[PDB]
């Protein structure tokens, strides 16, 4: 079977190409930067911290964060839980957003080709890692790392808000982000809002690349 | 120009339906159901259920199913799980008793209909779109899930309420069945839901025929 | 006559259902619900991990060759009916399965509706059951046993740290649709789907190899 071996080798070479590109790529942010910025302001009210974190992010990384007139809270229904996001930055390999919920929810965390860090500004974050029978609760200031290829169970109490950074192959999350919209909530207006904010963030990153070149 | 023509055609359809819903006669109204439920909100929710059903059959004869056509049917939707007892249902109205004996919550749905819920017992947490804070509602209060808006709903164990919906009722069907098709696989409950809805529609049609002749 | 074709389909499905029902009524089983319930309640006073170990030991002694070995035991996430838990499969055939189930988070949802009877004996935590057609639920504690009967559908809810021993008997294939739906249409965690298929393949092959060893 020459063609099946060619398919195996070709899919392997595509994976190898993306993996080597992700290892040798320059990034705008890093998980430690976002985590420390969020932990520094985790002692305030989460709204005050939201404002301060957005201001600091726009100061240190101009042209990589959406403006105030492009920021809106969009519901996120995924993995059986329901939260809300405010997207600040998004490329093909990075994204920064404000995430959280005003209700008690929980479910599957997803399993993607990306590493996702969450630093709690308020509330509680229960993580139940795969292969164990016990979970751990995290509090404001802490940082949870949803590692690459790993799947956990997440649970948040009412009023839990955090700053989120994802790095890796971001498209590998879209299916997880849309399943509950297609097969449960049927809230396609929220789907439109999500597509709109992510289109805006991608266009911002493209315009910044063009502005850097000229 | 073809796309503008498509937009205009759907707009003319929307205005025709919207003007029909605004100038249509209705059997109930959301304020009537809300006041009736709040009047009995101080008693036990089951006893209040009985009194509310009797009062509705008195004020609106021929528009409410009889006792042998009332049954509790599970409702799995938007990630939450409750139960309903349908009392009335047409193409533009429905009245039911809703609630849950477990702690659940999820997406409220987004339809072309206005849905009001008056709590008989328990707690009702509503989280409106675009905000970072939610609110808890108690027996006697009424939540209005307005047309086109989406919220997050959450109910504690033992939460029961009286619900009235007005608008384009078919626009909710998909939501009410999604979790049954793609999660629970409880097609017997799907049959129960289709059955109770068919009974309510047939009651409304036969009542219209009897009033006309 | 099209009515003849519809009656032929109905009658054929009826004879198939009767054939499976009669096979299930005259079949020999490895376990029974009372055995698993009493064994779990006997160790329900200990920590759930210690009870897990003791229950597995007793089960492997009383039914050798029908339970997977230690290197074939792994915790696999179970997303179904809107809830999320975890399983450790010990035994599984086409008509029986024994596993350890539970959750370390607060979850709940639809219990499912299959052609099988499923029993759960609580080792720790709380188990809230809401039966169909009623407006009240009941909470059950370690030592109690919940029976998810054939054809019934309930709402289940578990508090964080709730663990139990589960036995199912009936037509096990009738559960696959429920057991995988949330993975296909929500979590997209196909690696967990692979883990589930792997452990079930191991249990089925163990039962087949045990029958072959008994025959020769
Ligand atoms: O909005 C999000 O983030 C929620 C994640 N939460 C919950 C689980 O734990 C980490 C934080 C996600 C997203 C939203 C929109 C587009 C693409 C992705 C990103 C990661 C998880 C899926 C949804
Ligand atoms: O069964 C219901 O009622 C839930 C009400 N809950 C949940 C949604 O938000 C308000 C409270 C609904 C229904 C079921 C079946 C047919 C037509 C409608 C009515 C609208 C809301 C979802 C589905
Ligand atoms: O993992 C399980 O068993 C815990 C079930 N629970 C929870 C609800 O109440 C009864 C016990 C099930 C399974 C998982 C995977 C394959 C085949 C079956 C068995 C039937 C019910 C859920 C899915
Ligand atoms: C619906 C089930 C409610 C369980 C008890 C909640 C007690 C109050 O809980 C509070 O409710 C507020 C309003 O949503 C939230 O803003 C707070 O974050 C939450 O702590």
């Amino acid at each position: 079977g020459l063609r099946a071996v060619l398919v195996v080798a070709g899919l392997a070479v595509l994976l190898q190409l993306i993996r080597g590109w992700l290892s040798s790529k320059s990034y705008v942010f890093n998980r430690e930067e976002i985590a420390r910025l969020a932990k520094e302001h985790s002692g305030l009210d989460y709204e005050v911290a939201f404002s301060k974190i957005i201001v600091e992010l726009r100061k240190k990384h101009p042209g990589h964060i959406l403006q105030d007139e492009d920021l809106q809270w969009v519901f996120v229904n995924a993995g059986g839980w329901m939260g809300s996001m405010c997207l600040l930055h998004a490329s093909l390999t990075e994204y920064v957003l404000l995430f959280g919920t005003a209700v008690d929810t929980g479910g599957h965390s997803g399993r993607y080709w990306a590493e996702i860090s969450d630093t709690i500004l308020s509330g509680t974050f229960r993580q139940w890692k795969e292969g164990t029978t016990k979970s751990e609760i995290f509090y404001p200031g802490d940082t949870i790392v949803h590692e690459v290829g790993e799947a956990t169970s997440v649970q948040w109490s009412s009023g839990t808000w955090m700053v989120e950074y994802g790095r890796g192959f971001i498209p590998s999350t879209l299916a997880f982000a849309l399943a509950d919209t297609i097969f449960s909530t049927q809230d396609f207006l929220t789907l439109f809002y999500t597509v709109k904010v992510y289109s805006k963030a991608l266009l911002l990153e493209a315009s910044t690349h063009l502005s850097q070149l000229g």
